[PDB]
């Protein structure tokens, strides 16, 4: 058979060349790839969509697709085979997967900890809240406790993650939503009283420090790999990074309890990449068959002996799990227990951010949770 795929030519990888060219050579299906400009993808795949011309495959950005229709232009996969395989299947705000995905997620945020650190203080891991502040009382009495690093997103991740964690999936992409479309009203967000209360509080003790929360993720890691944080709060990118700086590095990662159900799953970035079938295509069959072939494990291994980051796939060999994430990855990731962060969206992003930069209403004296939820809203007006 033919198949025809188009992709950005940045991401037109090693990987997928020889993923294509195995495709070829062992299930007999002719692949030709069409690689686009990466800044004019989404405008070229929008018009190919639109005119009908667009290939059988193409790439798409998950979660959000470009905000194009999925039920238009995509095969709706959440029934093939292989998506049990998936670690955290891509959805729609409908819970269904349009794409097979390259990775799980781009980011995981967890409490990076330095293990030898805690040893010598005789601090625990940090299960609770109460076990968060007294690790920072002890650090404090014994070294910057809990160290953030700056983003180009508003909240900062450590308030992203808690408060997509107390809304949880739906809740959390709702606020997204009247976020961006102006529709908002924050004094009525009181689910959010609580964890911006906890915020406060780390404030409050100095255990986070709003004079170092625009530090660079540079700076971090050279002040954690000479022993000089116990703790970080953040993407796994940058502990891996710390791990790289210093190998030897006992470096721990466990889930920051800052809300009451914060053991229940982690968040991150899920701005992955992925391939969809075009839907007017007159080989949807192959292009099935094809994509079910490429989700098989002899493809993944293949694929990420090349392809950097974490797998898509259960049981992928050839993707190597930092040691550090290594309980998390069986506790949450395996097991799909992730979400997307609020701050993870191009959304979110300052370009101006549809959330607001509550760590800048927190001055001495300090203002209520219910007085920071006042002031986002007088800033939207
Ligand atoms: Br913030
Ligand atoms: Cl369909
Ligand atoms: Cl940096």
């Amino acid at each position: 058979v033919r198949l025809s795929v188009l992709i950005r030519e940045k991401h037109y990888s090693s990987g997928l060349q020889n993923v294509f060219t195995k495709l070829e050579l062992e299930e007999g299906i002719a692949v030709t790839v069409e690689t686009i400009q990466d800044d004019q993808y989404p405008t070229v795949l929008h018009a190919r969509l639109a005119d009908g011309t667009a290939p059988d495959v193409v790439e798409v950005s998950l979660p959000s697709l470009h905000a194009l229709d999925p039920y238009l232009y995509f095969v709706d996969l959440s029934k093939e085979a292989w998506i049990p395989d998936l670690l955290i299947p891509p959805t729609d705000p409908y819970g269904k997967t349009f794409a097979l995905p390259l990775n799980c997620a781009v980011s995981i945020n967890a409490l990076f900890y330095n293990k030898d650190l805690f040893d010598r203080y005789g601090i625990s891991e940090p299960k609770s809240w109460n076990e968060l502040l007294e690790s920072c009382a002890l650090i404090v009495k014994s070294i910057v406790p809990l160290a953030l690093s700056t983003t180009e997103s508003f909240p900062h991740t450590l308030l992203a993650d808690a408060i997509t964690k107390v809304l949880g999936e739906q809740g959390a992409r709702d606020l997204v939503k009247r976020a961006t479309d102006d529709s908002i009203d924050w004094t009525h967000e009181r689910a959010l009283y609580p964890v911006l209360g906890a915020y406060l509080e780390l404030f409050k003790r100095g255990y986070v420090n709003k004079h170092h929360r625009t530090a660079r993720v540079r700076e971090i890691i050279h002040d954690f790999t000479r022993d000089r944080i116990a703790m970080y709060f953040g993407s796994h990118l940058v502990a891996d990074a710390i791990i790289k700086e210093r190998p030897g590095i006992n470096l721990g990662a466990c889930v920051l309890p800052i809300t009451e159900n914060a053991q229940d799953v982690l968040t991150g970035s899920l701005e992955v990449q992925g391939l969809a079938v075009h839907k007017k295509s007159a080989r949807v069959a192959t292009a099935c068959r094809a994509l079910s072939v490429l989700a098989s494990a002899a493809y993944q291994n293949s694929f990420f002996e090349e392809h950097k980051g974490l797998p898509a796939f259960r049981n992928t060999t050839s993707a190597v799990i930092p040691a550090c994430l290594s309980a998390l990855f069986k506790s949450h990731i395996e097991k799909g227990k992730v979400i997307q962060a609020i701050d993870a969206y191009a959304q979110a992003q300052n370009t101006a951010s549809v959330f607001p930069d509550f760590a800048a209403y927190v001055t001495d004296p300090a203002p209520t949770a219910h007085t920071m939820l006042h002031r986002a809203q007088t800033e939207a007006r």
